């Protein structure tokens, strides 16, 4: 795996960000995590949805460097979204959300599972500390 540079365009939700990558706008979905959501007229807004969305927004808007890391399987999903691990100044946004109790580890589909072990470790700790969703 290798990290490549990208530029923020806009944060959309806890689990989705729009970036300029290789000179083109794309929507990215964060690999291996599921955050409560604010969109959708499904349930509309779920508990901890606004919080997860603000967490992601502040972490990417305040970064001096954004990097994307593709896994070793497919790189886009059926909606055209990029599938990746996103780093802000060297820290993985995906892991940060799970460590804070603002995401659960979710949808693990081989072979895009390279950091699965590491994120399950972070999720166990957040549950143990009874944070946010696990409160």
């Amino acid at each position: 795996l290798h990290k490549e540079p990208a530029t923020l365009i806009k944060a959309i939700d806890g689990d989705t960000v729009k970036l300029m990558y290789k000179g083109q706008p794309m929507t990215f979905r964060l690999l291996l995590v599921d955050t409560p959501e604010t969109k959708h007229p499904k349930k509309g807004v779920e508990k901890y949805g606004p919080e997860a969305s603000a967490f992601t927004k502040k972490m990417v808007e305040n970064a001096k460097k954004i990097e994307v890391e593709f896994d070793k399987g497919q790189r886009t999903d059926k909606y055209g979204r990029g599938l990746a691990y996103i780093y802000a100044d060297g820290k993985m946004v995906n892991e940060a959300l799970v460590r804070q109790g603002l995401a659960k580890v979710a949808y693990v589909y081989k072979p895009n599972n390279c950091h699965e072990q590491h994120l399950r470790k972070s999720e166990a700790q957040a549950k143990k500390e009874k944070l946010n969703i696990w409160s």
